């Protein structure tokens, strides 16, 4: 399922970051981008602007957006024994990765993103490998929730 | 072109990471497939052993052979006044990535992964925004180069 063990690691890890989801959402980001600048290319609000990515509007509303909804997935995974999304449906997600030419590549860097961006978030004392390992795998079930929708039938 | 401080930047780090090369370009390879797995099916030597990533024989010859083709292009960089690749040829280099599909986003993952090695290899106090841009800037011209010789 999701063990009650991995459940505990990410609800204390996100009782903290939910108090600065907007900081940690765009941070996020901006490490995908720096692992894969071409990724920019694949959002229009980004295509259609010059500022620096940090200041951005609609990447920030955007970022918090998708982080948040990320970590509220692997915070109810146990709980309600599924990936469960806010505000959209695992369907209309699929659909539109799909549509947009999301590949096994970009959620691999994502999912790297994500753990360094945790990592730096995080104290010390309770970053290791079993906390990359809760977060990494709530991810993981969540990119695979996706998926299914993204593929035939 | 490539500055004379940047130039010092590159050659002041590599002096400290020739030392341990075998070490470091294995750090890199892992990075890498750290950061992108499907990376590791690039590689025939990778997808028909039984054996854990990080003790492969092959793997650890491969990457000391890249990272220090790497390190030296940057650390010639200026004293050629352009790049280099230690017992090859870009045409070569070009040949291969392209035979084996290597695509942009392949060498962005890779560019990410060689300047994390590097940052871990280097002191605090060595590393800095001029010294990863140094780096970087080499790198990317170490690219632009191959990626001439994968296109018409
Ligand atoms: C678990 C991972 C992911 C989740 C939960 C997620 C979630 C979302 C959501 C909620 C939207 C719709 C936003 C809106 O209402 O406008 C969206 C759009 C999009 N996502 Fe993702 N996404 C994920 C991974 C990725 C990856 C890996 C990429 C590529 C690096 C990506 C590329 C896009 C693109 C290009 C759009 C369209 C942008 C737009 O709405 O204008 N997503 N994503
Ligand atoms: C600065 C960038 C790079 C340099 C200097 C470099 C250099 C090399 C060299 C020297 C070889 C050996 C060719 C031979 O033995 O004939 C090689 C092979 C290869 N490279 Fe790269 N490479 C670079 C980037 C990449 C990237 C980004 C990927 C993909 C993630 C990659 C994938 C491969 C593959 C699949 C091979 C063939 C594997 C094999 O030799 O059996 N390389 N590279
Ligand atoms: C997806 N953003
Ligand atoms: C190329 N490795």
């Amino acid at each position: 399922v999701f063990s009650e063990e991995k459940e505990a690691l990410v609800l204390k890890s996100w009782a903290i970051m939910k108090k600065d989801s907007a900081n940690l959402g765009l941070r996020f980001f901006l490490k995908i981008f720096e692992i894969a600048p071409s990724a920019r290319q694949m959002f229009p609000f980004l295509r259609d602007s010059d500022v620096p990515l940090e200041t951005n509007p609609k990447l920030k509303t955007h970022a918090v957006s998708v982080f948040v909804m990320t970590c509220e997935a692997a915070a109810q995974l146990r709980k309600a024994g599924k990936i469960t999304v806010r505000e959209t449906t695992l369907k209309r997600l699929g659909g539109t990765h799909l549509k947009y030419g999301v590949a096994d590549g970009h959620f691999e860097v994502t999912r790297f993103a994500l753990l360094e961006t945790i990592k730096e978030a995080l104290p010390a004392d309770m970053w290791g490998p079993e906390m990359r390992n809760a977060w990494g795998e709530a991810y993981d079930q969540l990119v695979a929730a996706i998926k299914q929708e993204m593929k035939p039938a």
